[PDB]
């Protein structure tokens, strides 16, 4: 089997991407944030505290003839941005882009934190990291990808995120028309439950490439590119007036600037992030200070190749027995 679904930015800055997902019978379509940095499929639901729902589409298990309570199971998750959600669990039929999994754990939110409530465009998350991070207790559950794997033509999914445009998530096949050149594959460590890999270095603009190992995660659920303070300082030093602002929470730059590109290494290959991808616009409406798309990972504890980096590439998440990651230009 295979699946193919379009993913769409939620706003003009590509803050996140939503992908329609069919849950239950008859189908209830919810727009989920596909997150390669977590492993829970959770949704706003008929069980969600009413005051915490504001515009989201909800899953109502009582209206699904295939929903079954997973008796005794609960879940609770906290994300890298400080947001959180929790609730109970149903199993139901879940389809993405024509690919169907039966008996998928669908985690129904009883509570969500304010940042979820305040974003009406995201109806929940679909986790695509390794199932060892799944939070369901007392019986840990599998991700949609892990459940689908055996049915897939090839045990892979691909992320092809757009810059200020829709893109695609494919399951079970590699679309050889979706990238240029060749795909360079690189080793993955699953020890922390993430798609964790080691970049071979970086360049700023037209500068020379610095060969240096940078361990990090391929994370579709993080907006920005978070790298070591040394790397990030070298980037922003090439932008007149750029500075790190503790009041704003990272590097800002004059909105009048033209940003340099940023290149990262994948083995002997190079992925170039155009400067425009690194512009996240005014810090507040009407401000001439703009927020940068490359930020320090110091204090996070891990480097994160988020959407800013991933959208510059066609990315293969290879879930074979020994997992690997592939990157191509596009
Ligand atoms: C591991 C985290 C820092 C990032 C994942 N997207 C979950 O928030």
């Amino acid at each position: 089997s295979t699946g193919s679904a379009t993913t769409t930015p939620i706003d003009s800055l590509d803050d996140a991407y939503i992908t329609p997902v069919q849950i239950g019978t008859p189908a209830q379509t919810l727009n989920l944030d596909f997150d390669t940095g977590s492993s829970d499929l959770w949704v706003f639901s008929s069980e969600t505290t009413a005051s915490e729902v504001d515009g989201q589409t909800i899953y109502t298990p009582s209206k699904s003839t295939t929903a079954k309570l997973l008796s005794g199971a609960t879940w609770s998750i906290s994300y890298g941005d400080g947001s959180s959600s929790s609730g109970d669990v149903y199993t139901d039929t879940v389809s993405v882009g024509g690919l169907t999994v039966t008996g998928q754990a669908v985690e129904s939110a009883k509570k969500v934190s304010s940042s979820f409530t305040e974003d009406s465009t995201i109806d929940g998350l679909l986790g695509l990291a390794f199932s060892t991070l799944n939070t369901v207790s007392p019986t840990q559950q599998k991700t949609f990808f892990d459940n689908a794997k055996a049915s897939l033509d090839s045990p892979v999914f691909t992320a092809d995120l757009g810059y200020h445009a829709p893109g695609t998530y494919n399951f079970g096949f590699i679309d050889t028309t979706a990238y240029t050149g060749s795909i360079t594959y690189t080793a993955v460590s699953t020890k922390q439950g993430f798609w964790e890999w080691t970049s071979t270095g970086y360049a700023v603009g037209s500068g020379t490439f610095k060969s240096t190992s940078i361990d990090g995660i391929a994370d579709t659920g993080t907006t920005l590119l978070y790298l070591p303070a040394t790397v990030v300082s070298a980037y922003w030093a090439q932008v007149s007036g750029a500075k790190s602002s503790s009041s704003v929470g990272g590097y800002v730059f004059p909105c009048s600037a033209t940003l340099p590109s940023f290149t990262f290494g994948v083995g002997s290959a190079r992925i170039v992030i155009p400067g425009d991808y690194i512009d996240f616009g005014p810090i507040s409406t009407g401000s001439s200070s703009c927020f940068g798309g490359i930020q320090s990972s110091a204090g996070i504890g891990i480097n994160i190749f988020g959407d800013v980096a991933l959208k510059a590439a066609f990315v293969v998440f290879n879930g074979a027995t020994t997992p690997t990651l592939g990157f191509a230009s596009k």
